[PDB]
């Protein structure tokens, strides 16, 4: 993501206009291609009605330019492209919120698995250990970015997140389907079998840690959601044809005609058209951002940074349960005491 | 479903163009019989004008045409559908996550129910077998591919859901009443059963095994009120005479008329009214997508792969309660230790 | 309510076109009234412009049907009407989840209440009444179909519903206030009642208990408040002056004039405004469907079926915590084995 | 509140025509004083045209008239309105929702908190009025009901709701800021006091009640973030002028000017703008809802009636844990037993 | 903030109109820098048009002025600004129920950590401290208001919120990521120690205070979640775009050109456009919202007051846990006993 909201903090005069010289994650960008080609067809149009077209050619022209200005609004572009964008922005904050976070089983973890030998500083890493692969696994199943990083699962055993007893395990286990739901089964009975050794004292405890489990499933499931059940094609096909067929129009409507003829509206040449140019800056820009919204965690500047919050994850939830067990700073007496 | 997330991941150039040229699924697969019709309708109307009716009699129809073009736009075409398909949608999504998932009872049958002998073996899979088939009852109900696929309750039993012993108990069960509240009773009387002959080891782990059983509960009668409490048939009446009779009228209205006659407006002849059949693609195609999402649980290409969860759901739980209670993988040191 | 949904679970050709059939729950049920009021007022108006008023008198008609026609539209009748569906659509979904199910308590109590002899029997029977009783009083506070079921309280006595020796305390208990609360009171005191009785066995499965009666209670009690705290009246006047001034302008704006004065717009004459007919059909087709759903308690076709769903839940909550207490069938070997 | 549900539960013919015709709470009561001015305003201006300015001035006065008229459209009073009334809606019903019901900690205190003497009797009465004022003091904060019945905390004294002792302790106690937190604190405090000597008898009894203890406190956070976080000033600024600023080109644009001028529009005399007096009705009433709807906690007609809601949750929570403790009926075989 | 909700508890007849008179906060604040370069820019447009240009170039600013006032009716400013407007506010408020409170977590240790010597009183404050440590720690990444007052460690420790003992261990944990979760790590091992010193009596009582560590855990990582994934800049772009070409367009188009010319609709010279700068009012007004609500923990006068709420938090909770730990007042017999 490009994030500017340290920039945006106060609202003074310039407060987005500094925004707009900004090349990284802009409009600029995602519409560079699209806006080229409609640039030189619609010039193309303009030079050949301007130098090719015979006299009794050029009139042929007129006539359809004046059917395809008016007739184009029929098209409803504002109310098929409005009704999209608030699906693909509904569904964008609500993927965010699916994906998982270790620090609440991390917080339970650190404290309620006791041991500080060399056998309770490994129950309590590989606990979150499997925390983290139930999310990894869940990652390179719904994002790009993150497939790329892991091809296969010997990717995934050369960067730390799975021991090698534990991939002819996860290989072993026979099931067509995906495998995502492996680790957090292999989370509970450790921590079962860390309950029936003495690790956690009470089932109350043991409980609560279960708990949090069971929430960081419920997200790895959202996560399955929203990758699987798409928006429909149907949706998308629709929009894709009422944003094209309205700039379509536009190549002949728009022409400037001829100013001798006085036709009414045409009155003025001025050989570009900035509020056609315009008018293709905002309903074909809220077409592009719907298009790389629609899947956020692709390889887009402003999609989710994934392969930075597994980073995260795996650094912040081992220093947690390894370093931070039972070292606590002195109790002190502080400012406001008497 | 169709789907093509990762097809969308990124933002090129012809990231929704490419999806225009795939059939299933599409808008021309829903839309293909309708189109036909009202194409069929107005080429036969503009042959009758152009070749049948006499000199006196198209004067006749002139009026009429000018008549039907001006006061259509009185018909609140964009304000009746535009309520509709919101409708439709804010249903659609809040369905698919009402559909029940075995895996946070998954999580806790398979490590709190001990027992690796013959008896807490067929213990842990009989209450696995409960959930699923707590859920199976739900969507044959409000399902018509699970009902095509489970016609009769014999057709249950031969797909190893129930065994005959408890097929006859269902049928005592006398009730007059939907009975898919039928074994998520049964889930709650054989997991204290569990408990008192020392299964289960606390009640704080049979409370909350107790807990995720009333969960998927609540998910069962969420799709029972969506099949039950539709959207009203008010509503779908209203928006079917408010796509259809503005049609009818544009089957008169948006004729070409004669250019001889010099009307405002209709002052070119084409023969193909492009804007007018864009026109019906996307007034009519939306209404076709909400004919599609008011019921996702049935045989269309984009409603919900039921037949499909049900033998994920199946073969997930009962390989996590009997394949995966105790077999952990070994302890090993990970990559990152000292 | 009249459930479609098994009808429109594909979407071929007919979907919603078989629907339009239909009296039962229909707009054509609803509208039937007011749409032959409107028809009627129009009809005489047009019979008194043409056969009643004199030439000199004809003309004063004219320049009033101009200016109601030209200036009707300041009337904002979509932005009224389409704010107020949007609040009667948003309760009422909202009120259809209010309504409390006992399954999340019935599964606790078939279970966790221990006995098998008359006096636990006795007392399973007791708390799954007391649930019940605490969503009828509120239902027949909220509902007029409930209410005319059970008008007085010696009526929900005669039902089963609550034995004379719980009437007797329910008089004498002395609130000026709404009672409902008494069951959901005498729940929690007769489970811990069971509890030091030992049919209850600890203390975890208690407070479950007692935690679905509280989740129960506030079902109960967002029905009070949708009741209670009803749309604001302020809105519903503006609405049903929005859309009855509307059509009150119509009866004059919308006259066919005289073609021989040949007024602008004015040039046909058809004797029948089908387009204002139809613009009749769905302005004040929506009010009529607010006016259906703004209480969905009531004994509309389509409001909500809520003494057929108190015969629901008193007959499955007796079944399953006496006639399902410890009856489970046989353990019994799946197809899928080894 | 003004309830009328129980009056459009059916849906026939004057379903909201009979509604129109109160004056409680209505559109009528709120507009009277804007409509006054607005009405003698306009009189004004057309009687100081008709009688007063000379015939070379009154050509002035026609062309600022039609400068009004046309281009008072561009004041976009729709889109500003109709935005801040979505706000002002939103949350209206969440703050009903956020205030406090002694309901779930009720059930709680009358059945865990033993004891049939003098001091358990004492001890359950004083925790539900510890709830009760913890709820009272966070309403006489957010509302000027609430307020202007409590003026200062000698009036709770009084009313009984804080003794005279814990007045005493609620004045010891220094903080600079709002204090409505104090009671929730003396509740946990006192239910660990109760268990500590025997009167609850477990921990997980006494977590739940802390549980629901904490529910309310999130319930007092609620309407103390609604009251202290507004609609932003720079909304409500913007609003006002939307609306005033429209209507005070209405007093110029909307005159009737001279028809013997033949202006295009205003070839009729009436002397009364009946559109424009409704367009008043719908735009001015929007914001006089808005104007009432944005503190609920007032004193209008409309607002929620919380001086009624206190004196409820103070006779049913102390009724219920003091003559409800364990005064149950007696256990009675039901109508349907064999 | 500007609190206003005290003043609009009524609705009588000045109810908005007393609030335009409010400099802080307001429209007229925000608006003052914009709107005198708009007033600049346009009457020095107007004042050369009508003393510099010759009667041969006016004529071509009077062809450009129709042109430029007839299509930048094809720039969508409503509907690009008011989708923008929706997703301002749709994060403001998610934004404000994100900010921790400790009132949850304050509630239970000021009863369920036990001791009055001066040993249990340091453990108390010093777990209440780490609960607001980890919630400023957020704060401080998250406004600005926040980083000016605490722009290094060093100043949190001067403030009282981390002794000097704590700094040391908060430097020697190596990480490179933000760490706000150190001290929600330091509280669930501080709550464990506490346990098993005996201050916390049981695995119940310890298990409600780590849930309520990480409810306000959640709550922090909500606020990381919108400082971190912004709005989209690509949205940011198009609706700075949207407003400033509009209105650049309208120092064309709205000039008033020559009445001697007679142009259709520039009949009338005024010499200020009022509805031309009311038009600036609303649509550059909705911009300079946005630009204050998009971050809403900055220092704009209707930001969230983050440093009061900060001094508040860490006054509140050392009273509740060292004041008010066992310091109840004394049971009495209340108004109502017989
Ligand atoms: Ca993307
Ligand atoms: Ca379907
Ligand atoms: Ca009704
Ligand atoms: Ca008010
Ligand atoms: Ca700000």
């Amino acid at each position: 993501t490009v994030t500017y909201t340290n920039r945006v903090a106060d609202a003074r005069l310039g407060t987005f206009s500094q925004l707009l010289l900004q090349w990284k994650g802009s409009i600029y960008k995602l519409l560079y291609s699209e806006f080229l080609i409609f640039i030189s067809l619609y010039f193309a149009i303009s030079l050949v009605y301007r130098l090719i077209l015979s006299e009794s050619q050029r009139l042929m022209f007129e006539k359809l330019a004046l059917y395809c200005n008016s007739y184009a609004e029929l098209i409803p572009v504002s109310f098929v492209l409005g009704f999209y964008v608030s699906l693909v922005v509904s569904r964008w904050w609500a993927q965010y919120e699916s994906i998982p976070w270790p620090d609440r089983i991390m917080n339970l973890v650190s404290c309620n698995v006791d041991g500080e030998d060399e056998y309770g500083r490994l129950l309590r890493r590989t606990l979150m250990r499997y925390s983290n692969l139930c999310s990894v696994l869940i990652l390179r199943s719904v994002s790009t970015a993150v497939y790329k990083r892991f091809p296969s699962m010997e990717h995934v055993v050369r960067a730390g997140l799975m021991t090698p007893e534990e991939h002819k395990k996860f290989e072993s286990l026979n099931s067509p389907h995906n495998k995502f739901w492996i680790p957090c089964v292999w989370f509970s009975n450790l921590a079962v079998k860390a309950r029936n050794e003495g690790r956690i004292r009470d089932s109350v405890l043991l409980q609560g840690i279960l708990n949090e489990l069971n929430t960081l499933r419920s997200q790895c499931g959202r996560l399955y959601g929203y990758d699987w059940i798409s928006i429909p094609l149907v949706y998308t096909q629709v929009v894709t044809v009422a944003v094209y067929s309205f700039f379509l129009a536009c190549l002949i409507g728009r022409q400037f005609l001829d100013p001798e003829k006085a036709y009414p509206g045409h009155e003025l040449d001025l050989f570009v058209p900035v509020f056609t140019f315009l008018q293709f800056f905002f309903y074909a820009g809220f077409l592009k951002v719907a298009e790389q919204l629609i899947n956020p965690f692709g390889e887009d500047d402003d999609d989710f940074e994934t392969n930075w919050l597994i980073d995260r994850n795996l650094q912040v939830s081992l220093m947690a349960v390894d370093e931070m067990h039972q070292d606590l700073p002195i109790l002190e007496k502080d400012l406001y005491w008497n």
